[PDB]
């Protein structure tokens, strides 16, 4: 609990580097080994300088075998195959699989061998033989015997605590979700052939409102079984480089008022789910450690006839909120065995 | 040929002038703003979002010359003090944002003033509110002050009408993901109107903001009065917006029925598309609302349905197209 | 009427096609690109920076119907197997990138192929570089393959040439304040190219970057070889750029002389303006370069002068427009 | 502990306040602006470009509490009417933009007023204009009104001073690629100041604009008087800027010498770097100026040299860091 889990990161892209950054400020968790195929000098620079998350809090120098991050050495390997990483050499109990390739059960568990690691957390959905965990919503399902788990998506970690609070208090019949989302790496900087064939993600990301699909509301059942098949949604990608907001319009079993809804969210608040009545904007949530931040100023309960539509809304940094939730799950999972 | 005056040569005003060049039977002979003719002539010629002007503009003393024809410019702060009649001006496009009630808009009507006024915004409940090809039939021609509604109203109305006529609307909640506007601050600072969100850098944030378009839809479609509410998320595009509506309907429907209904309701004001477009693709369109079949949802859970419908609009040109159709028609029954 | 083939339907190819619709006496009868035609058709119809396609585009078997006329759209990987002569194609705009040398580009030349080729890339010593209305007099017509230079070269060249011809250039440094481009990451990440600056979010940063358009000006203006160097600052506009040249000249000058000289050098490729414009005003212009007299500076300190001289260009449509001109002309000689 | 007034709680005002929390012996006891406490308290807590406030801010009657300690807020439009003396205020940060001359700034000095004024801007040619760690030695403590110069002057001066000291400057032209600021319109509209370029949408354009910093360098470095001129290109980032200087020198140099000379001159105000950084990397820095060795060019052509040196600055936090340093020093010698 104050015990410091030694952590490996595989793939030092956006999620890896931010996971690293987050881990400096949540100790009782420590990265001793990074693995990635790109030039360590390219990697050091991108750890140091970050457009949206700011300059690194400290110092980063390239040394033989790794980095000195504020004095402390950290090993950087470039082993292509997960089977070939001697994690146990550097005390590494658990691995954050963040490449984007090794995202099934049988691929990720190649990290497990006598010189490898005990456990693995994947940064995508794993399917349905790999448990899916949003911290402080459904992390109770972990018994400790599991070899590989998933941290869900950025959108799922925002929606989950907000949806869970609606279910436990009032009961959700059905709901539709709209995420107003920062542009992401899967969009073209300028109009051009998207190698996925998506005609919308082919368009200039920082110059357009771009509608896009998302499976977060449809696959919410993996995290909250009571809402399986009850939620659907979509996204509007807009020109901010990070920071997002999720609106849920739902029909509930119980009658409610705005005040009841907000107070129920305030009472559900914890390290993962924040609360605020400050009329904030997206730039204010960049770098937060909440997985989701409910905003009471945007709540609506529309009673027309007997019938009620309820609008809820929660902010999230699709980068750092997600990262923070992932580090929370990576800590807890390593501390059961 | 009806002679039109524009009070407020801003985004809506300047673009109304641009459209009026292609409307035979309507002509602008007076502009009133707060600035010199050279500022206004420059801003007509060059437009960041809507492109270079189609023609010639040259500055003169007391006005400017658009393709040879002189148009008078004045900088009178007060509506009552504008001598519209001097220039032959019968109808005024009130496009400043400051005289958007019946009382205030009527100051334009006096001796040597104008006969009639079209507000480019909600004008309160005691002004008639016209979305062209939805409720422009309600005009007899004896009105002094009418409203052309808001931009978001002109998007939502034909879409919500189509849902009501075909299926019946129980209730509904609207989100408009909307371009930033001139009432937002370019960088964080004191908002004169007290808004803590519009005080923030408009091109660097997703900014929640309130909107009355759904709440006041009763003024355009009486049968929907009290049934719709909503809000906005202002985002970093300089123009171009989209309206999502989530609704419970009286009749059970499918995605295909809903889209076909919309296509059938299509006209000059209400577009239909199945192309998966983005906001830049609607900049400068002449529809007041462009329905997008690619974003329609119909979610059935335990026999109950939620219906999602989405229409694009250029908050600038889409509104302005509607405004000028409503002007053209209002002039011809005056 | 010159029948044209476009090998590579990326930003350039697509705009070349769009341009060619309006400068007729030049026509596109065959497009060849390995991308799914439905993606290509969609990108032709809708363009973020250059607006909607002027016309209609529908995907048909083997090609597109663009406003009535059918255009064949093949996906030949190899240049020697495109049967250009089956669609009357005289001249090929090589815009793929893969076939940028002479011997690669001239595989388009065979009995069932084309007669001539214009690469969009910079040639390899034995391929002539051509800015239209600057050095297109060097083309005798016997050449098989030529280059149309870069976007920046097409902006700089007519401005530098007028400096040389009127005054004489000793040396110079160039800075381009440039739209972000497709070789920049949308968000911070590892980049093919290795550039730690192009690895950064392009629409959220000022990003210094290297250019050789000044260093390679010798190829277009022999008198300026070795005399100009430069660099760029990529900034958050999706298209539109501006080129600043600070030069020592052989002759003493005034700001008025400099400006009237540029005005005298004006033509279809080199525009001249005295309006205080901004980048959005040059989006989609057909000039290769647009001299801005309002930014001219001549700083006399002691006996000595530094002359600052500035030009706008749509790094997209300006370069494209210059490339369709070169393409038209090179075809009409044989 | 000297007690300080801020007039204008804007970008510079609020960041100055922020920096003063960590400066022992300086303390803000009064803020004056044109709006209520809740607006100002909100804009302090939440900052788009500079992040959340480091502390607690709570609104009260007549002011707000910052980590417990109360700060009075008034809304007095005229400097002559502000009773600074009531709150112990001796020195005023004149940060509104509207009282930026010796004469206008002096209106804070009266019975019940303040003792001394620091303008957060150029204040004309009869006022001591200080760039900290370049010429703050000129302050004796008897001055009533001083200027902290402009953002761009605080960037340019240490770079130009090292060039003078080590090698001697003949003449020089400056281009600053600059963030947009609050004097630009968020969308195309009449600019109150009459500037036809600042009228344009600032987050959607490259906007040329004038700047007096280069010409006024004589106030800070007398030996460079009349030798420097420049201009700006305002571009779509909300903060962060960079200054390119092209100079002919008296001594011949190499790239290596030039960079070594900058690193020698390095201090708390003048940073030195060799990392290929971009504008977001300098947001929030405490350096007034940050030299970038990677962009140094020395071009030699026929014996003759043009030298290019480039320094970064957060027009917001870099200037403010410089301003508060000058404020801290001025207050100690008063
Ligand atoms: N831009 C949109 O998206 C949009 C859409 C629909 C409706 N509207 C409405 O249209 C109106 C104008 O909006 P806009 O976006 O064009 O704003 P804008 O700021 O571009 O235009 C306002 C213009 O009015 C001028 N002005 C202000 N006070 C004046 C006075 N007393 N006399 C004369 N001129 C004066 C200003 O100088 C400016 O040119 C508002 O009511 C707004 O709600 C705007
Ligand atoms: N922002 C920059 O990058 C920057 C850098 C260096 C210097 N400056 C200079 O600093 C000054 C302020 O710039 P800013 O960007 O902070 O502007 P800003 O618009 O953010 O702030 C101006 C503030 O002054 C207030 N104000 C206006 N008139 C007033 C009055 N009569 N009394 C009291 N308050 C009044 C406004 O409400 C606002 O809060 C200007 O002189 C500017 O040139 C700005
Ligand atoms: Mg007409
Ligand atoms: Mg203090």
């Amino acid at each position: 609990s104050h015990m410091v889990v030694k952590v490996g990161i595989n793939g030092f892209g956006r999620i890896g580097r931010l996971a690293f950054r987050r881990i400096q400020n949540v100790e009782g968790v420590e990265v001793t080994r990074i693995n990635d195929l790109t030039d360590p000098n390219m990697l050091a620079h991108l750890l140091k300088y970050d457009t949206t998350q700011g300059r690194f809090d400290g110092t980063v120098e390239v040394k033989e075998g790794g980095f000195e991050v504020n004095g402390q050495f950290v090993k950087v390997s470039a082993e292509r195959e997960p089977a070939n990483i001697d994690w146990a050499t550097d005390g590494v109990e658990i691995v954050l699989e963040a490449t984007g390739f090794f995202a099934s059960k049988e691929k990720a568990e190649q990290h497990i061998h006598e010189n490898g690691a005990k456990k693995v957390v994947i940064t995508a959905p794993g399917g349905n033989d790999v448990k899916t965990v949003v911290f402080n919503t459904n992390h109770d399902i972990l018994d400790g015997t599991e070899t590989v788990i998933s941290g869900a998506s950025c959108t799922t970690n925002c929606l989950a605590p907000m949806a869970k609070a609606l279910q436990d208090n009032f009961g959700v019949k059905q709901g539709l979700m709209t995420t107003i989302h920062a542009y992401t790496g899967d969009q073209m900087i300028l109009d051009g052939p998207h190698r996925g064939g998506d005609l919308r993600r082919a368009r200039a990301g920082a110059a357009n409102i771009v509608p896009n699909s998302t499976g977060a509301a449809k696959a919410i059942g993996l995290v909250i079984p009571e809402l399986n098949g009850k939620l659907d949604g979509a996204a509007q990608r807009v020109p901010v480089p990070t920071g997002s907001v999720t609106e849920l319009v739902a029909t509930l079993e119980k009658d409610v008022t705005v005040e009841e809804v907000n107070a129920a969210m305030k009472a559900a608040a914890n390290d993962s789910y924040g609360y605020t009545e400050d009329p904030i904007v997206s730039s204010d949530i960049v770098g937060i450690s909440y997985g989701s931040l409910f905003d009471a100023t945007q709540t609506k309960v529309q009673t027309v006839d007997g019938n009620q539509l309820v609008k809820v809304v929660s902010w999230y940094d699709n980068e750092m909120s997600y990262t923070s939730q992932l580090v929370r799950t990576l800590e807890y999972f390593a501390k059961i065995a």
